């Protein structure tokens, strides 16, 4: 799976290249499942490009990726080859130019994450791991902070993209719970892929959500256990991929505080 | 007062790089009022060692820093020229080495903003500005956004240091209005300085918050308005820089239409 990484960080870079020249220009900003869930014309191009790169040289492999699950496609994972592809995570920055957005792909083998790459492309950040061999930012090593003390600890959360008003409500309500411990306080970057990643540089002890979606993850996923930290369901079980909710963490210790807070918020399943 | 902005650039990029080789290194964190209020030994060092070198080439010159005052200094301001300071703004963020600090120097004369220096270390962006004369980071030139819709802007505000129940109870009802309108997103850097900053850039459309102080937000308040942007108090009221409330929006019609909707928590002045 090494040459589908070498492969994976090469496309990553230049789509990250697209997407950084797009953001000065001019842009068409369509609409989605509502008036705050956004597309441009370059998500769908750079998902594009990444799609038929990638089948090109490996037409066996399966595909997951945000812009064809809207075309029509199903996001059902497989134990074949798939690659979860996230072409602009942080759409909403992008439209912005709010300085954060990444480029994720994930690659899953057996349902299991193999390998992932996040490339920050404003900053000129390339985070990449693979299972076993631990995480880099541009060609460092990272490692999760020691922290295992809630009340002492920094946070990163979204507020999402759903403005359903009960959703809303439980939302702003799991932060006052979380906030009122205390913790030391609650960041958000824009976009949950970078969010993840500050946890494995041990910029943040954690970062939770429930409304992402596998696509905005599964890259950014295995960066922070190689960095050392922690993927769990909300419940306190074990990480489901598809199941809408996350909690990334420094250690068990932080992760458990945080299910035992928050309370968990219906959503629909990827694969449902 | 060139003179003094070409010292205050020189000043704040020293001490930006005393911040971040201490943002490598061990910290043994002090609390001042509260578990979440956090100080160091640098924020301290580092406003000695700026107000020493300010008061030997300016001798008549007063200033108002941060820990000047929690170590019995008084935040009166005067007509004389007056040096604001801020040695790090972010503290929590520096404890934790999210990578966002910032240095902030403003200059005040006959009580008001002359010129402003902010020094993000960590990305190393220098944002400066004289009144009359442009805002610019690191010799570009910054402009605020254009929009005037308020269902298609991105606001940035930061949760506070409160933990006082009511306080966060109110300030977590004032997101869910503005939420509600519905907005296109809301961000937290972690930093007064730098989020206002972010406006300045065109980022983000607009920035508020109740519960800062004048030595917060002294320095980016004339980066904002030099880069087309308006200051404005949460009751729709003229700034008052003592007040602990503020609004930076890329134009009058967002700045009035937060007001409209965010209530206002009673706060001690800086001044009394
Ligand atoms: O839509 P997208 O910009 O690709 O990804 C979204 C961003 O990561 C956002 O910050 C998060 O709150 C949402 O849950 C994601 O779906
Ligand atoms: O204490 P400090 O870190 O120097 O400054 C604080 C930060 O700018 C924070 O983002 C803001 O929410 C507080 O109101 C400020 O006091
Ligand atoms: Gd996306
Ligand atoms: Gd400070």
């Amino acid at each position: 799976w090494q040459e589908c990484m070498d492969y994976a960080v090469t496309l990553a870079r230049q789509a990250g290249e697209v997407v950084c020249e797009a953001i000065k220009n001019e842009m068409n900003v369509m609409l989605k499942s509502s008036p705050v869930d956004l597309v441009t014309a370059t998500d769908q191009k750079v998902e594009k490009m990444l799609i038929s790169s990638i089948k090109e040289k490996y037409p066996s492999h399966s595909f997951i990726g945000e812009e064809s699950v809207a075309a029509g496609e199903k996001s059902i994972l497989t134990d074949n080859p798939t690659w979860i592809i996230d072409p602009i995570d942080g759409t909403t920055n992008f439209v912005h130019r709010f300085p954060f957005v990444a480029v994720s792909i994930g690659f899953a083998v057996n349902k299991k994450i193999e390998f992932g790459v996040v490339y920050s492309c404003v900053e000129g950040k390339m985070y990449t791991a693979r299972k076993g061999k631990g995480a880099f930012c541009n060609g460092q090593k990272l490692q999760v902070s020691q922290q295992e003390d809630i009340t002492k600890s920094l946070l990163v959360t979204e507020l999402g993209s759903s403005r359903t008003p009960e959703t809303v409500r439980m939302v702003l309500s799991n932060m006052e719970k979380l906030f009122c411990i205390p913790v030391h306080g609650i960041r958000s970057v824009g976009t949950a892929a970078v969010n993840m990643c500050l946890v494995a540089t041990g910029g943040a002890d954690a970062y939770y959500e429930m409304g992402i979606h596998c696509w905005d993850v599964a890259g950014a996923g295995i960066i922070v256990t190689e960095a050392g930290g922690v993927l769990m369901d909300v419940t306190g079980g074990p990480f489901d991929l598809m199941s809408r909710r996350v909690i990334a963490a420094n250690n068990r210790i932080l992760a458990e505080r945080i299910a035992k807070e928050i309370q968990v918020i219906p959503l629909q399943r990827d694969d449902e």
